[PDB]
């Protein structure tokens, strides 16, 4: 029945609101100039980089950003995990599976919501207080100049679909409850929920975006882009783990990463 | 007007059946042997336990309370789904919704843990098990005292013979407690609790006419509930001193 799906859309939107303080809609207000939010201090060079500790709340310059990006990730992990817990069925699954959905589905979800924070020119940082240009990032040191660039490439392809937060919440769920991830014990109950999530999404996109022909297919097809950018990341991470054996990864991120 | 409260009373009860798979009527049948159709595997000492993972699919004392937490999390989800059926619950400020559940869940979980409990132990795994109280008292410290206070409370609580139709309005009242720290807009909250309480007060009289001042005795147990949770949280404090990083994060 329609009504059962649209009621599941409501439920997940609501959890998404309750688990993610910087929504895409908050993000876009800041990035355009609406008077519902005030303005970001742009960081675009080492000079601005250094009023940045003064103005907005917050060792090589390139690495200090990394360990900042890395701390943001763990907060984002902490946040997606809370959102999964609301996904009907998820907590009832086997527990070894729950950790395997999270461990693999987390990064794909990061880079999806990181797109809400990005436009062609840069990325909000610090709960929106900051904004860091794409040009600054790509100009950093020879391992680090290439970390956020393919994130940007995806985000501009992705943001063109013009999803709002309420669509995103359902698409986030499908991502989590995949069923094709390595090491799952009972894929069938997973697949059964994801079938329900896909149904919900399918309806939701047709209702929210009635002129957007085949947005469902175009949405789901972007699950390929995400996969590939997780792959470049992991590989790129292991380079600096031995360029700077000085630098440390936080334990929960450590667990996520199982080469 | 009493029609609305009788109407609220069944709207909640129906929502409670949809939200909670294992009801007190259901449990009660299993405990008393009345419904002989199925009989729960019982875990009375060590060797019954290791045998129990085979029958009911899921150190020893650690694995036990660890499984005790997995079900809390499941239960929280069933509570949350129920909450959203309470008239006007979803109409409140999303922050106030999160705060009512943040502080309300534990009180509700021991309440419905009481439906699962008699003098001698507690039903486990959707009732397909029964773990003896004496087996859980034999656990290592601090684990041998964990469920002992809860057992104490359930016997007193189960002594007010409440049914699921009662508990349905009761626990609603727990959730609309306007004194949870950090609320932003309390009027609507207290506005719903004063409605739940009217409906609970009527429900107690009609369902328990011979039970004198039961309303009052129910409201007094909410002292024993709050005291229980306080007592619970800081034993999880001293278990943070005795014992995947992904797992710790699912369990907050
Ligand atoms: O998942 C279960 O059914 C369960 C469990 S899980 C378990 C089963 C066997 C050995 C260790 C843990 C449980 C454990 C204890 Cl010490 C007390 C009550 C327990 N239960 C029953 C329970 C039901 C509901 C809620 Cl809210 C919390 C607990
Ligand atoms: O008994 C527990 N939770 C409740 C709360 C309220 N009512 C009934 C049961 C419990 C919780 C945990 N844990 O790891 O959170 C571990 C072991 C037992």
């Amino acid at each position: 029945e329609s009504a059962d799906l649209r009621a599941l859309a409501k439920h997940l939107y609501d959890s998404y609101i309750k688990s993610f303080p910087l929504t895409k809609a908050k993000a876009r207000a800041i990035l355009t100039g609406k008077t519902t939010d005030k303005s970001p201090f742009v960081i675009y060079d080492m000079n601005s980089l250094m009023m940045g500790e003064d103005k907005i709340k917050f060792k090589e310059v390139a690495i200090r950003i990394f360990q900042g990006c890395q701390f943001r990730s763990v907060e984002a992990v902490q946040e997606i995990t809370e959102y999964a817990k609301s996904i009907p069925g998820f907590v009832n699954l086997d527990l070894n599976d729950q950790v395997t959905l999270l461990k693999y589905g987390v990064h794909e979800i990061i880079y999806t919501m990181l797109a809400s924070l990005m436009n062609k020119d840069g990325v909000l940082i610090s709960e929106g207080q900051g904004f860091m240009t794409r040009e600054f990032l790509k100009s950093l040191r020879k391992p680090f100049g290439d970390f956020m660039e393919p994130k940007f490439e995806f985000a501009v392809k992705f943001n063109a679909l013009e999803l709002d937060d309420s669509d995103l919440a359902i698409f986030i769920a499908v991502i989590i409850l995949s069923g094709d991830r390595p090491g799952l014990l009972n894929v069938k109950p997973i697949e059964d929920i994801q079938d329900n999530l896909l149904q919900a999404l399918e309806l939701q996109l047709k209702l929210n975006h009635p002129e957007s022909s085949q947005l469902f297919a175009k949405l789901l097809q972007k699950m390929t882009d995400l996969r590939q950018i997780v792959t470049e990341h992991v590989q790129l991470l292991q380079v600096i783990k031995k360029t700077e054996t000085d630098m440390s990864l936080h334990p929960l991120l450590q667990e996520i990463y199982k080469d």
